[PDB]
């Protein structure tokens, strides 16, 4: 069963596991970067970007994401994927939706649109992008719609512009609830000290409890620790890693993170009673992906005359300039509220990257029954 698959009964595992790959990349790029990602998020638009995409384009899309999503039977397992997420058994709520913003006067491919609808149960959404203004409206107004007011402006000033021919989006929304609330009275400040010597008042939050606990060492023999922090609907959790010494980089458990990984972690855990330190934190960043994409094999799509998304119109010729994610996260005493929105921009341009760099633990928020990767972060350490 570890060595041979049925790839649409393993399709949430592949789109987990590729979506952390992306992670590393955003990881490697930057030292101890405080930083919120979502792998679910970044796996649909990429999923999407296969139905768009043909020649190489789509090759070297389904080779990094390691299964296609056209195959025999993925239809059916995608249906059931979103039930399991969306279900109300789940108690706290997740929300996942897709769209494709396609310039339109633009003759699409007869087939597409019954693929699209097959797999994304989504309809492509014509706009005028030649009036720059209103369509930026139109696609953001979407985006805070489907994230619950909590990402209200992903594009910026510049962000589209009159040549902008396609916009594929994925919001996913996050709301869960604690098993076990942390108690308002050991919520305390707490000092970090920072590389220049200086230091900063953090809030921080506790609680004693039963945890899922297991240890873990790596191949060259760094321990931390892994704790599960459980959502009281008991199908979400969110797994920590804390390192034990401060001469060890937290690159060297991302540089071998993968989904099997915590896959494991949860399958080798043993509830323990332990106490648990975590901050009470609001994150919120925003990463170009062109870069992790391209790192991965998929250079075409960013490429003027190579690129090739025939599957979706030989009307006109497109190619990819920006491949970014906005996401926010909020972590209290109650819960975790968290949202991503994942953009693949035909024309226009990206500002650069803000980054913030503080030494950091790891957070997952993962969907258990699925294996389904939603959120996952390195945050500034207590
Ligand atoms: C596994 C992978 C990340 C490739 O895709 C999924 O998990 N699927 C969920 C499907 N997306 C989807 N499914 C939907 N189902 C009903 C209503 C709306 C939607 C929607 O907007 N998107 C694709």
């Amino acid at each position: 069963s570890h060595m041979v698959h049925h790839p649409p009964s393993y399709v949430a595992h592949l789109a987990s596991d590729f979506g952390v790959r992306v992670f590393q990349q955003v990881a490697q790029a930057s030292k101890d970067r405080n930083v919120v990602f979502s792998p679910y998020g970044v796996a649909s638009v990429l999923a999407m970007l296969q139905l768009t995409t043909g020649g190489e384009t789509q090759q070297q899309i389904q080779a990094a994401m390691g299964f296609k999503i056209d195959d025999k039977g993925m239809a059916p397992a995608l249906r059931h994927l979103y039930k399991e997420l969306m279900g109300p058994w789940n108690k706290d709520e997740i929300s996942t939706t897709d769209a494709i913003f396609v310039q339109r006067d633009l003759k699409l491919v007869q087939g597409f649109m019954p693929h699209f609808f097959r797999l994304f149960r989504s309809t492509v959404k014509q706009v005028d992008f030649s009036e720059v203004e209103r369509a930026r409206f139109i696609i953001n107004d979407w985006v805070k719609t489907h994230t619950k007011g909590m990402i209200s402006n992903l594009l910026g000033k510049g962000a589209v512009d009159q040549l902008t021919r396609l916009v594929l989006v994925n919001a996913l929304y996050f709301n869960g609830q604690w098993k076990t609330p942390f108690p308002d009275s050991s919520t305390h400040r707490r000092l970090f000290h920072k590389s220049d010597g200086s230091t900063v008042s953090v809030p921080m939050m506790a609680q004693t409890n039963k945890f899922n606990y297991t240890e873990f060492t790596t191949p060259d023999g760094h321990y931390y620790d892994i704790l599960e922090l459980p959502y009281h609907g008991d199908t979400l959790s969110m797994f920590i890693a804390a390192p034990y010494e401060k001469e060890v980089p937290l690159s060297a458990l991302t540089n071998i993170l993968s989904a099997q990984l915590i896959s494991h972690w949860k399958g080798n855990m043993t509830r323990l009673p332990r106490l648990l330190v975590l901050p009470k934190f609001s994150l919120e960043t925003e990463v170009d992906l062109r870069k992790p994409l391209e790192n991965l094999g998929m250079t075409d799509m960013f490429r003027q005359f190579q690129a090739d998304f025939t599957s979706l119109s030989d009307q006109e010729p497109l190619h990819v300039a920006q491949a970014l994610q906005k996401v926010k996260i909020e972590v209290n005493e109650s819960g975790t509220v968290a949202s991503s929105s994942t953009a693949v921009i035909v024309s226009a341009r990206m500002a650069p990257e803000e980054i913030i760099m503080d030494r950091p633990f790891l957070f997952v928020v993962r969907h258990n029954p699925t294996g389904t990767v939603l959120f996952m972060g390195q945050v500034m350490e207590p």
